[PDB]
């Protein structure tokens, strides 16, 4: 008996069924979803919340997109800020504040983030950002600090990867990791409003890791998540999801550490990329599954809900009121892990809001990043060729 058998059991005897559409394929993150809900669904009476599985977040905003087609969307779904730009252009999305959902005491960092026109369209719910994962036997081993700054990284991964024989900075060759190079080199995707992915920083930032990969500190991961690669070869360092959390500590046979990402200097950690999902309500839902959503994302941003969210995943709890809930604040006393995130949190950027940036990260910016790290592309070349395709689909 888990908790998705004891949802099915609640939504059987449920008059009113709101559908939650996610992303989450398993581990903490879909079982601490499953867990909110089912306490979610006990303090109701005829009503229910039933969480629908979709495959990853790529797959959900296709069935989204298929579902729109078929008039069949679901009353919430998790979305990016681009995915919520692009439900607009549809006027699908109800105004959060049309609810009455009560929205003080949400991180700013989050809430502006899903502000359009000034109107908030998304409830922000599982939001990570990247940390540096590490070895701590393996620095400690070599009496090599945590690095505080870019410079000083580079040259820990290069004296650690002499060490021990093989690359120990493991990366995916993909747009978010590229994020925290770029955005830490002082990199800006939108020029004067214009996209532009070919900037001179973007091209330092992709030379930065092409190089490191020929200059042996630098390890290229092309199958599964970096914590699915752990236990072959050495690894010190990786640039990371906080919702990769659960899954670093499943997976390392080495004592896990957590640091704030290494900055530009020491007067400031780097800046992460946000990432994780908002709950948009849609307009195609009933009143009384509106009124499920309310009363579901009211809950979501209830103190203990994110406390408990929070701390059984690596996100970033999304409120003020999380932080001083007695269940957050044990676990941050045993385990100083969660005031990093909390930290890093704190110096959070984010990819642009348009409607085409899904398309464009995956299938164009993914693209040209894997061009130079796995085919060893020129930066420059490969870069020049996504700003052509980028700019040709949002012209089309
Ligand atoms: N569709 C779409 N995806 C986007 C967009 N912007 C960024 N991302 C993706 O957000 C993932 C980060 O979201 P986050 O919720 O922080 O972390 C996820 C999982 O990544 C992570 N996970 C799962 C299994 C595992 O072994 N290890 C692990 O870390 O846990 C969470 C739940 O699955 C990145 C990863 C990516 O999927 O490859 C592409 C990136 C966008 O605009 N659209
Ligand atoms: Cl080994
Ligand atoms: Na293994």
């Amino acid at each position: 008996m888990k908790p998705e058998d004891v949802i099915k059991e609640q939504c059987a005897r449920a008059k009113v069924v709101a559908e939650l559409w996610h992303g989450f394929t398993g581990g903490a993150p879909k079982a601490a979803l499953e867990n909110l809900v089912v306490e979610f669904n006990k303090a109701q009476q005829g009503r229910c919340v039933r969480p629908v599985p979709q495959g990853g977040y790529r797959d959900l905003s296709t069935k989204i997109k298929a579902a729109f087609a078929a008039g069949k969307v679901p009353t919430m779904a998790q979305a990016f800020e681009n995915n919520i730009a692009l439900y607009l252009e549809a006027k699908a999305l109800l105004p959060i504040e049309s609810l009455g959902v009560k929205l003080q005491g949400v991180n700013l960092t989050f809430l502006n983030a899903v502000r359009f026109g000034g109107v908030v369209y998304g409830v922000p719910f599982n939001k990570s950002i990247q940390v540096l994962y590490y070895n701590k036997d393996l620095l400690k081993k070599h009496g090599v600090p945590v690095p505080a700054t870019l410079e000083e990284f580079v040259a820990a991964a290069k004296k650690l990867s002499r060490a021990e024989g093989g690359p120990v900075y493991w990366f995916q060759p993909d747009a978010s990791t590229f994020a925290y190079f770029f955005f830490n080199l002082g990199g800006s995707y939108l020029k004067d409003g214009k996209l532009v992915l070919n900037s001179k920083e973007a091209v330092e930032a992709l030379t930065l890791l092409q190089n490191g990969v020929k200059e042996g500190w630098a390890k290229p991961i092309t199958s599964g998540y970096i914590n699915q690669n752990l236990g072959s070869g050495p690894y010190a360092f990786s640039v990371d999801t906080s919702a990769g959390y659960t899954y670093y500590l499943r997976a390392a046979k080495f004592d896990l550490g957590v640091a704030t990402l290494p900055g530009r200097t020491k007067g400031q950690p780097g800046y992460g990329l946000v990432q994780g999902t908002n709950l948009v309500v849609f307009r195609q839902a009933s009143k009384e599954e509106q009124a499920v959503a309310k009363d579901f994302l009211e809950f979501v941003l209830s103190p203990r809900a994110q406390a408990v969210f929070a701390t059984a995943t690596g996100y970033v709890p999304v409120t003020e009121g999380a932080l001083k809930d007695p269940v957050y604040q044990a676990y941050a006393a045993e385990n100083p892990d969660y005031a990093t995130i909390v930290r890093q949190s704190r110096y959070a950027k984010f990819e642009p809001a348009l409607a085409e940036w899904e398309q464009i990260r995956f299938d164009i910016l993914g693209q040209a990043i894997k061009e130079a790290i796995l085919n060893k592309a020129d930066p420059k070349a490969a870069l020049d060729r996504a700003q052509k395709l980028a700019e040709d689909l949002l012209s089309s």
